[PDB]
């Protein structure tokens, strides 16, 4: 249990995000979400966490491709929970090209959300759950952040990066109650992974669900998608007491994947 | 919740295997112990996690560095409890030395505990989860398992090795409904380590606790133990359903040891 | 011998990628270099290897914190070599400082040097790679790109983010006689570290060389600097052919820093 | 160059260990050679070393799955050299079958051979790299050193192995002149591999050619074998000057395998 905790977790509006926001919220802790969507959608979202969960939830929006604009929200977040606890840097966005016709935009753009967002998260976060003595940060990698696959430089690039930073975090707040961890899935259904699987029915002459399971057998041993709710159980777990010694470390929930 | 589980702890007398069968039976799983120790002490151990937390519990005496005692061991575990759902390969033994001083009977014995073992008891159990389609291994490597230190040659091999196999393992029953990962603790204060302390404390002439931080600051950022609470904490939730897609990988509790 | 070859290091006017250029145009190649510094220096280096070594130098100047100047000074490169062989991304810089307290222009400095310009760098030199059928990408990376340390966030993100490009441009380069590796030195005595020496020096109010031991003796355990000309050497025979089925790894000469 | 260096190859009367007795001989060692074959092929061998390279050469027949052979062997070989400045721990075997089908002889073999042989192998050799202030330990390990593939259960155990009392050995004898490194390569054609394409010709009804770039398309990106003679020079230079400060490490030759 959870009850009591503040979070805040990046582009909640979507995918792994909202069960992030979800669990947190079912665990007891009041939640700040964030991303893109449809208003209507995204207030009944911050509602029903509410009216289901017992818990306050606040949403704000910041496109955290932008440095101020994510220090800023963490700051307006921390002020509307009354603190701030449990950070979860997950926004993020993917795009597929090879290098040397890899949009320079697009490059920018994925480092910018993908990497840049963490480090100035992290950093407006930090001074809070220093003076309280208690933090998580628990950073949504990939897979992709341990191995390469092509047509995805930057966001490998980014997500390395974002295991890199993960572990200065946890080295820099070593001791202090505070953790730093990242967790790196493998497939997971979302839109993110859906465009790719579009992409992959088209490329084959074949319907979306046997694109899927190509999608799946390349990469990911087990041939079943991790969920949503998987890894809010795991974020549940990086927040709790048997994970104080835990920091500075991956958490791969990928099938299989980097198995081999 | 692991109602109904059954499962076996091997090295479950002492230490981290004591914790890991008590955290298991505390979650409701029937419980296997296995290990060395003063038989007053065993007994009391396993007659207490039936009247502390209300399930079956059973101790099996089997020297796990004879390969036939062990798969005879899984055998009688499995006879014992009905079937075999979860197994913690866990019993281990450290000495250090300098390679070129490094007694052959102690490698030897390093590698048929700490390494070899696991294999025995993995490929025993396997039959039993296949049939059902459901089970988890839990293989206790280190983060000596990831990196070394001088004079523990055989130990870093053998936990190197076992992180190896626990990959094996997982592809091998990728999509079966088993999982196989590795925990990968940095220094718990056990009598594998109170051994250390003990020689350090000699070599520099300095109390017992003034020789523990020692041994901390030189490999463990946090400056604290890893507890065998948190390790059983960390086996449970290994078992959990949010981890059903989390296998042939490894879970680090080490105070940010193997961040740099 | 690289008799004939046509080689870029960005960077080389100092340091390691000075003693990457001079053991490229030992080797036979031509070489572009690049960097800031005294223009007298730069022109006695471009003209002493001409007239030590026999081969074609040619400096230009280019801020490859800027992706059009970086894409553009590819270009020139190739039309002053007449093709293009061997790419070293070697410019980078550093700054420490704790994360919240991590001035937000010099993660976007570092980010830009240390990541960004190794992706447009490369993006620019791939196509004339891949025409010819023939090429090596060299990215020089650090022990950072694979560990942490304090108050490095952004260049060890950089770093990481680096080891991550080099995997993606050696899978999508895969058999097309081009191969992408990352050299991932430990501590090498350049201007880099020459500051963080005496930065140490100040705080333990230490002379200059206790404190060189110092930074030695916390991360690298042969207690020995790597040496510019060695890393040459490593880039020597990453353009062999002994390492035509090397790429996308990491080349790591850091006296057994990776190792604990 | 290696002029009147004093070299070791285990299992090098074939294959990868062939073509570093060959490359070592080139660059002016002396080789002590050791493995199983035709006495006719073997002694061919030995003496086509000498009359090539105008190096001394010598075969000791060694079972190195025995520890008190192993130990024997690097005495006599040292004896036979005059020294022992370079150790290539090569030999091993492989066998494939599902964990709870894997034999426990081929279990028990695999260990001795591919893992405590480089134990034994180089405890005997250090006092003697100690003494003189020079040594070269260079370990055979594998891409399976690092991932895991199916069916492969002790042979992936051992090469992790290989890898973690690599990095032991190193930070051992970290300074002292002495370096221990891992080869990890990929698939090379020798008859270690060609045993299991051949299984595989069988199991998909193809030739034998087919089931070649079969087995390459699964694991191996470049989509080519690595070659004996490209592991040679690798070796070679590991032996260099240049390679004084890389220590503990892997050098993976794998056409881009552990990338992905
Ligand atoms: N889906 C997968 O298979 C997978 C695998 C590994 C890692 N990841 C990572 O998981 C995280 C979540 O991805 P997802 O699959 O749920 O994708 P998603 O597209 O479903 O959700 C992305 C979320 O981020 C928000 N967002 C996008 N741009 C933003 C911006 N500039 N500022 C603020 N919010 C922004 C979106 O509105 C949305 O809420 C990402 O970091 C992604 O890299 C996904
Ligand atoms: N303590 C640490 O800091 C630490 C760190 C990383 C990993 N580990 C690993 O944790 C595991 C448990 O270690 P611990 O610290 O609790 O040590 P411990 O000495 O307290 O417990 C060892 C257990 O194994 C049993 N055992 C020993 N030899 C055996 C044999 N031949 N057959 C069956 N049982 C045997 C002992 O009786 C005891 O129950 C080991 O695998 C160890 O390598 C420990
Ligand atoms: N010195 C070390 O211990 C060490 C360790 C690991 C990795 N590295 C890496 O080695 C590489 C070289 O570092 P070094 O130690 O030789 O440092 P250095 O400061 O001696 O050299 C840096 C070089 O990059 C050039 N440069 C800097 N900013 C630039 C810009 N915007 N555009 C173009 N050129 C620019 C400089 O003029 C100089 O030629 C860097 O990528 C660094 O991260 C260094
Ligand atoms: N071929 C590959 O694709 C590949 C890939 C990665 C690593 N490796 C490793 O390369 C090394 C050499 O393998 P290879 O492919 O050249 O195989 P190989 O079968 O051609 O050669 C094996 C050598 O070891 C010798 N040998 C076997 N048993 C021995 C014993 N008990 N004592 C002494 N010598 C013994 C053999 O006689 C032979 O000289 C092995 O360690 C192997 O694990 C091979
Ligand atoms: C697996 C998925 C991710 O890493 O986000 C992908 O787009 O590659
Ligand atoms: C940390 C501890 C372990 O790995 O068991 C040790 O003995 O090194
Ligand atoms: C070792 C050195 C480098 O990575 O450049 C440093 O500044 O940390
Ligand atoms: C690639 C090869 C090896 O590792 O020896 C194999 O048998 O898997
Ligand atoms: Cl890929
Ligand atoms: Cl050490
Ligand atoms: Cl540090
Ligand atoms: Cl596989
Ligand atoms: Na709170
Ligand atoms: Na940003
Ligand atoms: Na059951
Ligand atoms: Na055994
Ligand atoms: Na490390
Ligand atoms: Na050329
Ligand atoms: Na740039
Ligand atoms: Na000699
Ligand atoms: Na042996
Ligand atoms: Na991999």
């Amino acid at each position: 249990m959870l009850k009591g905790k503040k979070a805040v977790v990046t582009g909640s509006t979507s995918g792994i995000g909202l069960a992030m926001a979800t669990e947190l919220a079912k665990a007891g802790a009041d939640v700040v979400i964030n991303g893109f969507g449809q208003p209507e959608d995204i207030e009944r979202e911050r509602s029903t966490l509410e009216s289901k969960f017992g818990v306050k939830a606040y949403y704000l929006n910041a496109d955290l491709s932008d440095a101020q604009a994510t220090r800023d929200f963490i700051a307006k977040a921390a002020e509307a929970l009354g603190g701030l606890d449990i950070l979860v840097n997950n926004a993020g966005i993917q795009h597929t090209a090879p290098i040397e016709e890899f949009p320079v935009d697009k490059w920018n753009a994925i480092i910018a959300l993908n990497l840049s967002a963490v480090f100035h998260g992290t950093a407006a976060a930090l001074p809070i759950m220093q003076k309280q003595g208690w933090g998580r940060i628990i950073n949504i990698a990939s897979a992709h952040g341990l191995v390469a696959s092509v047509n995805k430089s930057a966001y490998v690039a980014a997500k390395h990066g974002v295991v890199g930073l993960t572990k200065v975090t946890a080295l820099e707040n070593a001791g202090k109650g505070i953790t730093c961890n990242a967790i790196c899935p493998g497939w997971v259904r979302t839109p993110l992974v859906e465009k790719q699987i579009e992409a992959i029915s088209q490329q084959k002459g074949i319907d979306i669900e046997a694109a899927a399971r190509e999608l799946l057998a390349e990469k990911q041993p087990s041939l079943q998608f991790v969920t949503p709710e998987q890894l809010g159980g795991a974020a549940v777990f990086l927040s709790s007491a048997a994970a104080d010694q835990m920091t500075g470390t991956t958490l791969s929930l990928d099938g299989g994947w980097t198995a081999r």
